[PDB]
């Protein structure tokens, strides 16, 4: 769950995020009116002085808002959330959380990564650079960049071509990434670096693109492991799965994603990169971000 007025933040970089059919940012009134609700309620509902929101307001807002299925779910629970009176304890400090899946992820003979609340790439093993040829030129200046070490930089940048990668499975896996994002990000849509963060995502085209049609999908995928089943331009006919999987800290969420292999020749593939040089992790976006 969320405090009145954190939640009211979100509810106003939510409405931000709209422009109307005269193309301009929806304001207070806008969203009242696509709500059937007061403006004097939105008003309210953004300045967290509302005590209680009920269950019409926030499906009305959900509705009028288009969230994803994935984002429904997160603003409805960042809404209803029982907060408890003991502030939430962790075993470990934000610090040996992101080391202890660092530590983790240079043991796999996979690749593997790990994402943060806005889905920058934190850290990653040498297999999942290997596997994916991202150029070292690509990685070096990724700090020059405010979405320079972003997941939909690396999906839908024009620096790497990923559609190229991944061919007629294009569609399939940019509509899958563009869930995934949405769902992660929904609780930080507030925050000035995701606000930052989502105006040099819209300078792409294709994210743009993937990023309007998305709550047009009836299906969700956000919360689920993608089966890869394709014909990779050099590396042939693979097949694998990756699993995402989250942890708490005191600093935000952090995201382990991993790439198990499902075909005899995925999985010497896999076992060729792990071999290469030696197990290693790059250290990319700083974590946490704003540590403080
Ligand atoms: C350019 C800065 C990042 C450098 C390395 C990032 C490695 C992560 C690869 C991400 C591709 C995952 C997308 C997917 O499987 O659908
Ligand atoms: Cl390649």
């Amino acid at each position: 769950g969320m405090e009145r007025a954190a939640f009211g933040k979100l509810v106003q970089a939510l409405r931000r995020e709209h422009r109307d059919e005269k193309g301009r940012v929806w304001t207070q009134e806008v969203l009242a009116e696509r709500t059937q609700l007061p403006k004097r309620t939105i008003e309210r509902i953004e300045n967290g002085s509302l005590a209680h929101l009920d269950a019409d307001i926030l499906l009305r807002l959900a509705d009028a808002l288009e969230l994803t299925i994935g984002e429904r779910r997160e603003f409805f629970f960042a809404a209803t959330g029982i907060i408890e009176q003991k502030s939430a304890t962790y075993k470990r400090s934000p610090e040996e959380s992101l080391q202890y899946l660092i530590d983790m992820i240079r043991n796999m003979n996979v690749p593997a990564f790990v994402t943060d609340q806005y889905v920058n790439i934190i850290a990653a093993n040498m297999i999942t650079i290997r596997f994916f040829n991202i150029p070292m030129e690509l990685i070096e200046t990724a700090p020059l960049l405010p979405h320079g070490y972003n997941l939909m930089r690396v999906v839908f940048g024009t620096e790497y071509d990923f559609r190229r990668v991944v061919g007629t499975m294009w569609d399939e896996v940019a509509r899958h990434n563009m869930q995934l994002f949405r769902a992660i990000s929904l609780r930080v849509r507030a925050d000035g670096y995701f606000v930052e963060l989502l105006d040099n995502l819209m300078q792409y085209r294709e994210f743009k693109r993937f990023w309007e049609r998305a709550h047009l999908e009836t299906e969700d995928t956000s919360a689920e492991n993608f089966w890869y089943q394709y014909t990779h331009p050099v590396y042939g006919l693979l097949s694998y799965v990756s699993s995402r999987s989250q942890i708490p800290t005191s600093m935000g969420l952090l995201s382990m994603h991993t790439y198990i292999p499902l075909s005899p020749a995925t999985t010497d593939l896999f076992a060729k990169l792990s071999t290469v040089a030696n197990q290693d992790v790059i250290r990319l976006a700083p974590w946490p971000r704003s540590n403080g």
